[PDB]
């Protein structure tokens, strides 16, 4: 009975195979068949290629030794370059997405997975491309065994015994996939299940049959998520009693993610790997009042003016002249204010669900809140302690009742005051939404054990303060790159609420997500990622 | 008696003044004198410019209103643009370095300092330039008061009363520097000491005379340092029992700083702001065994193979495909191994003092260590507990005896074993080196209270392990961008030790620091910064 799957890189996890190029070069250049491919394998275990594959020499040291082997094998053309051929071939090689999906599905079903590859130590000026591919691929597997690192090579039988030792599994427990029959033989000869990879589909039909797990024609997979303990955790003191926590991933332009109420940096779990993979440095915050960020008790510590001033200090301390700001719910409001009050520090601005609405100088904000029935819950949140007591009574119940898709809801946010609470017509043991696992609920539960709901609720307790500050920006317009993302089924932050935004943001770009509730990021992660990456690459460098 | 200094931005902290451009434009374009300058001030307190300066409207909203004012003031040329004129003017304006040096000196001598400026809300597509200038300038001052943020403007007398309130000082305690006589008058009229700024030198002679502090012809100042509590602190779990801590500042290509023994991320205090200012994202590590990074007790947890594997995981977890690695002492060795074993993850490599020396396969590493008298202290470090006991006995004594310039030393590193210890011929109360303050010593003391010297010393306790691993790279060459920085007076890591490096690193670049001891970074910070920034901008994007 199988419990581990082993994949080759070239021709299996990455396509087109680099061997396929040696052949294509001969054909395009009308060279004798296998002239280049025979030069590549000259001397066998004694040859330059084995030394390269074992890690004895680097790729740049091997280039002129291959140039010698192709000369002795052959006449060759005028400006023929081994460097150019390999550079083009490596650069053209991309991840074989359906093969990676199968490895992800097998790992999700309890398998130990590994990449076993004959590769080199790459010191070419263009080595980053490959470095990137390996970095992306490797994080999806339990083990990455590289010939040049272990000083062993396929087909030598010691690399297989090394493989079985790292896996801590007997050969009959292991499936091995390879495009080279010769490299497949010692695994077969040892009793491992083997699959010769030509076309991916046939290879996956063989893999499905042999494991008893559906891998082909599977429903669309969710984006890569975050394991909290595997992240880089960052901490910046913005003032004597205030430290802000953030999770950090990737390189490139800085992207600041700002969650809403009652959330976490973890609400961006499906966006963080996606955006880092797209070429951005992601800073997913724990907003003030939340998780590992400080939570002072004073109401005024949570007015937009101070929240924004602290986010500017956060940048100053990290040495960032700008960041793109992306917010959701209360974070979406903060992000529109960063754009209005600190445009020099905001590269671009994006909001999920939260529209930009100018302050009404002729109306009290609590009159304005009363005018919209769905904003009743915000009046229930005013009285210090009332909502803290209900929300803190049973954390698991709080998150399970809140975090539900549009077709699952147990909460109506109108007539909350009259009803006497948010969960008064809600079950004691709500069912688990399709959006979350029990473990994901338990992470929010553990986060909220530290400070609870006082700091988070205080964000709502500065209506008049925020309104007076906001009135200072009434003559301004938002003229920096801006994205507004609406969610069809957000029954509080309705798409219609964003209808007059181009009056204050004339060059505004838009995104819209159908059949999406309030919890945009975990409801429709795939689409959020597509809309954000697309707008980032076009409007935010 | 004075205790606070207030500086204007335009014409004082930043030059050339933007007003100087309105005049230069009229002259270059043969327009009537003051045509543009009068359009800029049309309507006075009622006009477009006051509304801009008060924050009522943004810079992009004001552009067409200024275009209207210049039309009514005047004929104008074919392709005349207010946007182009202001874009060029803002971009040409740079920090007035000697004025900033004077403000830094006054703050160092106990003054409260502040920037008081009539500025706008900048939403131009090119607003980052200005955002950057303000970000750099503001961090050197106690307060930054901007007209557009406070809704007040110079010369209105309320902005001065606002200024005195923020400062919590009576007017006679305040010096105010401004290039505009009209904006200077209300401060004078209130009893504040005032200086009319034309040329900087005269203004600084007036400032010196009035404060009694030397500001002109002062010796060269040290680079900007780091206050630990003002930084962004990052934490990444690289394995179940191992978390690595780092300090993070700036945006741009990632630069990983790796300290030596017995140090801290804080050993890079003079490099961190400098490199961030130069356009880099700095990650200053607490190396394994140090500060807030984990310190497991096992010797083998500190061999180069594991240290390097953990630094690759550090990148994987932060989502960085590459980083430039810069190391000093033991960090310099790690950085050469990152380059040899993981060239795809290293954008470029630089070492301070530590040369790259290939493993000798025909000689035991402890035979090799015995062959060099100055490496005696490394044999003293072998026996578990011996050096921990001496180094942990008095922390303040440990750091004060170690951290000394070449012309101050109390330690000879030969005959340490024979002598029975590192500090046996050293005073109980060493004097404080010119390189460090008492407070800087006390930071290292507090850091080492957590784990002590066991993890740090374990870096030396893997000679044979590191030698066997290193022998795997004997056929390789370092062919990625590489910098070797030698220190004239490092009496252990002598410049001569680097003499054969181009045999293994043919395209190696070099730096050399005269009259520099072992503690390169704090000994010669200005030169380290110059050599690193220069090599980074040329060789590491
Ligand atoms: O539950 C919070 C919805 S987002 C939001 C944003 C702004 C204001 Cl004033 C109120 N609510
Ligand atoms: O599950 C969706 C209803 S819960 C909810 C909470 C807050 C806002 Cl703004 C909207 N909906
Ligand atoms: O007083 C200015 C805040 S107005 C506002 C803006 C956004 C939302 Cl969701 C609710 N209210
Ligand atoms: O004090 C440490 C000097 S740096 C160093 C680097 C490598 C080796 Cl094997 C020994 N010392
Ligand atoms: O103060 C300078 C002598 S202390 C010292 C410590 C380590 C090394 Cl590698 C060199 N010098
Ligand atoms: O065994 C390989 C390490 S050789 C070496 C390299 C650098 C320094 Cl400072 C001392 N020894």
């Amino acid at each position: 009975t199988l419990r581990a799957a082993v994949f080759d890189l070239d021709g299996v996890l990455a396509l087109p195979a680099v061997f396929g190029v040696l052949g294509r070069t001969e054909e395009a250049l009308a060279l004798p068949r296998g002239l280049l491919n025979d030069a590549f394998q000259k001397g066998g275990p004694e040859g330059a290629t084995t030394r390269l594959m074992k890690g004895e020499i680097t790729l740049s040291q091997w280039i002129p030794l291959m140039e010698e082997n192709c000369r002795k094998c052959s006449c060759l053309p005028k400006n023929f370059s081994i460097k150019e051929i390999f550079d083009k071939a490596i650069s053209a090689r991309k991840i074989n997405r359906p093969m990676l999906q199968a490895a992800l599905m097998l790992r999700k079903k309890g398998f130990t997975t590994a990449i076993l590859t004959n590769t080199w130590l790459d010191d070419r000026a263009e080595r980053d491309g490959l470095a990137q591919l390996m970095c992306e691929l490797k994080m999806h597997f339990d083990f990455l065994i590289e010939s040049c690192q272990v000083g062993m090579v396929k087909p030598e039988p010691q690399i297989y015994k090394f493989l079985l030792d790292t896996l801590k599994a007997s050969p009959s427990e292991v499936v091995f996939l390879d495009d080279i029959g010769a490299n497949l033989k010692p695994a077969r000869d040892l009793g491992m299940v083997t699959i010769l990879v030509q076309d991916t589909d046939t290879a996956l039909k063989e893999l499905e049959k042999v494991t008893g797990i559906q891998l082909l024609n599977t429903p669309a997979p969710l984006p890569t998520s975050c394991n909290p303990s595997d992240m880089s955790h960052g901490y910046v003191t913005v003032k004597p009693r205030v430290r802000l926590h953030f999770v950090e991933l990737g390189s490139g332009p800085a992207v600041c993610l700002c969650h809403g109420f009652p959330e976490s940096w973890y609400s961006w779990r499906y966006q963080i790997p996606a955006l880092a993979q797209a070429g951005y440095r992601v800073l997913a915050m724990d907003m003030k009042g939340y998780g590992e960020s400080s939570a002072p008790p004073e109401i005024e510590e949570y007015c937009m003016e101070v929240l924004c001033k602290e986010m500017v200090t956060f940048l100053d301390k990290l040495g960032l002249s700008q960041a793109v700001f992306i917010g959701h719910d209360w974070g979406g409001m903060l992000v529109w204010y960063m754009a209005l009050f600190y445009p020099e520090r905001v590269r671009a601005v994006a909001s999920l669900n939260t529209p930009f609405i100018p302050a009404n100088p002729n109306m009290s904000p609590l009159e304005s809140i009363k005018a919209n029935p769905v904003f009743d819950y915000q009046l229930y949140f005013q009285e210090p302690g009332v909502a803290e007591a209900e929300l803190e009574q049973n954390l698991s119940r709080t998150f399970k009742s809140l975090f539900r898709a549009s077709d699952e809801s147990v909460l109506s946010m109108h007539k909350v005051c009259e009803a006497g609470g948010l969960f008064v017509n809600s079950p004691e043991e709500p069912s688990l939404s399709r959006m979350v696992t029990e473990e994901e609920i338990q992470f929010y539960v553990q986060q909220f054990k530290k400070s609870g709901f006082r700091g988070p609720l205080n964000w709502y307790r500065n209506m008049e303060r925020n309104w007076k500050w906001a009135c200072k920006s009434l003559g301004r317009k938002i003229l920096i790159p801006a994205l507004m993302v609406t969610a069809e089924k957000d029954f509080v932050l309705v798409p219609q609420m964003s209808q007059h935004m181009e009056d204050w943001i004339p060059h505004l770009k838009r995104g819209h997500i159908e059949d999406c509730g309030h919890w945009t990021q975990m409801d429709k992660p795939t689409e959020v990622n597509q809309i954000l990456i697309k707008w980032l690459d076009s409007d935010a460098r």
